[PDB]
């Protein structure tokens, strides 16, 4: 298609490997470029602990209520939420949000622990239908993005189509559900990547990633006006460990997708 070509055009002149998928849910197209292939997911991960905590709460009532101790063990690298109540306590509902809205990295490994370990977050994955996500370690180090690296990767078809069934789907109960989308609306990470590509009168939750090798993450549901919702998921690595991080390279594969489908 003309899209998948000028996807592989930015892929080449960016220096690097992407990977996008493109659900619209007008008619349950696909767009893919390099969709089956593996990327590292980096803190997009996230959404998935969210999630499981969420389907967690359909069957333990108020768990979203429940607080939990943040001790100084808990700090790792970028804490910018969990910081302020060390030797204090967050409410599960706090951590998620913390986790989705600011990418807090000890907010998700509290999610982690709480769903019994990357372990569990990659059984909700499966529990869900999703046979390609893995979940292998804990923040900070699922970030490492190392080039051949199979640990805490996916495809972005299997991204995709999970945080449609997230999001627009079944997988969760209808107030878990809500409570997801709403969460994603108000990422606070993401004005550069695919919402920078996006006419501003759109709707869009999101979730940003990045990590060693330039790695540059970002996937999203969108609501436009006049259509149905999409589901976006665009990864992006480059070769070197140290490469800058390119939130605008989402941000025009969102924009080769909003004006070519
Ligand atoms: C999620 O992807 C998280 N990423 C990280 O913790 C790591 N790096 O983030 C960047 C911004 C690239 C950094 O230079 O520190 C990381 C862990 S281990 C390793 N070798 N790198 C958080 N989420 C993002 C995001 O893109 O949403 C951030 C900007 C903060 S960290």
């Amino acid at each position: 298609s003309a899209v998948q070509q000028k996807l592989a055009a930015l892929e080449k002149s960016s220096t690097g490997r992407l990977g996008v998928a493109l659900i619209d849910t007008a008619d349950n197209t696909q767009v893919l470029y390099r969709g089956d292939e593996r990327f590292p997911m980096c803190s997009t991960s996230k959404v998935m602990a969210a999630a499981a905590v969420l389907k967690q709460s359909e069957t333990q009532k108020q768990l979203l209520n429940q607080p939990v101790e943040i001790k100084p063990a808990d700090l790792v690298n970028y804490n910018p939420i969990a910081e302020k109540h060390v030797n204090g306590t967050m409410t599960l509902a706090e951590l998620s949000a913390a986790a989705l809205q600011y990418s807090d990295n000890t907010a998700m490994n509290k999610l982690i622990a709480q769903l019994g370990g990357p372990g569990g977050v990659t059984a909700f994955a499966r529990a869900i239908g999703d046979e390609t996500f893995r979940l292998d370690r804990t923040a900070p180090t699922l970030n490492t993005a190392i080039p051949g690296d199979p640990r805490d990767t996916t495809t972005p078809r299997a991204m995709a189509q999970t945080l449609r069934q997230l999001t627009l789907g079944h997988a969760l109960g209808e107030t878990q559900r809500a409570q997801l989308v709403t969460w994603l609306k108000g990422n606070t990470t993401g004005a550069a990547s695919i919402r920078a590509g996006l006419p501003t009168s759109w709707t869009v939750g999101d979730k940003t990633g990045s990590g060693d090798y330039g790695t540059t993450n970002d996937i999203a549901v969108i609501w436009p006006q006049g259509r149905a919702p999409l589901v976006l998921v665009t990864y992006f690595t480059q070769p070197q460990q140290n490469a800058e991080s390119r939130r605008d390279v989402l941000a025009s594969a969102a924009r080769i997708i909003a004006e070519g489908l």
